[PDB]
């Protein structure tokens, strides 16, 4: 059986129960937090590609009124956010399993722009999640996994101070 974990919960959850920020800019800002997954269980020997994409958790825009994190009433549908490919992939479930894998390298966009960076829209609240896509065997086979302790809005700058000193304090 196929096995994935987050690897450095305990931290992802100090942002999550302050409810996290990932900033966005136009030419694209990398995560802090990096989500880094555990993956065991998979064919040493099968080949594999790693993909990261966003899910809006919820129809919303929200908005940091008086110290606090709270929804619009106008919800409206939201749509898939874009895939990020691993830079590692295609490659063998040894690879994969031998350290965790790290998506360092994803930038988080507000802009339709050239290639790799990923467009949300800002004041929406997102869940990461990969799909892991296995690749060239006769048999495509996909396993997708969520991680709610990842969960962020994304913000053109912060807006709780306690997300940005622990963003510094852990960086
Ligand atoms: O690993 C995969 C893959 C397998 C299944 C879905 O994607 N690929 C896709 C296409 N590739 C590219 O062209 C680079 C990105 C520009 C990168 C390798």
């Amino acid at each position: 059986e196929l096995r994935v974990g987050l690897e450095e919960s305990e931290l992802w959850l100090r942002f999550k129960e302050l409810t996290n920020e990932m900033i966005v800019t136009k030419n694209g800002r990398r995560m802090f937090p990096v989500l880094k997954v555990n993956v065991s269980g998979l064919d040493p020997n099968a080949m594999y590609s790693f993909l990261l994409d966003f899910v809006a958790a919820d129809n919303h825009r929200w908005k940091y009124v008086n110290g606090e994190w709270v929804p619009g009433g106008k919800p409206e549908p939201q749509a898939p956010s874009c895939v990020y490919i691993h830079p590692d992939s295609p490659n063998f479930g040894a690879h994969w399993m031998k350290a965790p894998v790290s998506f360092s390298k994803v930038k988080l966009t507000n802009k339709l722009n050239g290639g790799g960076q990923i467009m949300l829209n800002s004041l929406h609240k997102y869940e990461p999640r990969i799909h892991i896509v296995r690749v060239g065997g006769p048999q495509r086979m996909i396993t997708s996994h969520c991680f709610p302790e990842t969960q962020f809005i994304a913000v053109t700058a912060y807006q709780n101070e306690e997300i940005t000193a622990l963003k510094i304090k852990y960086n």
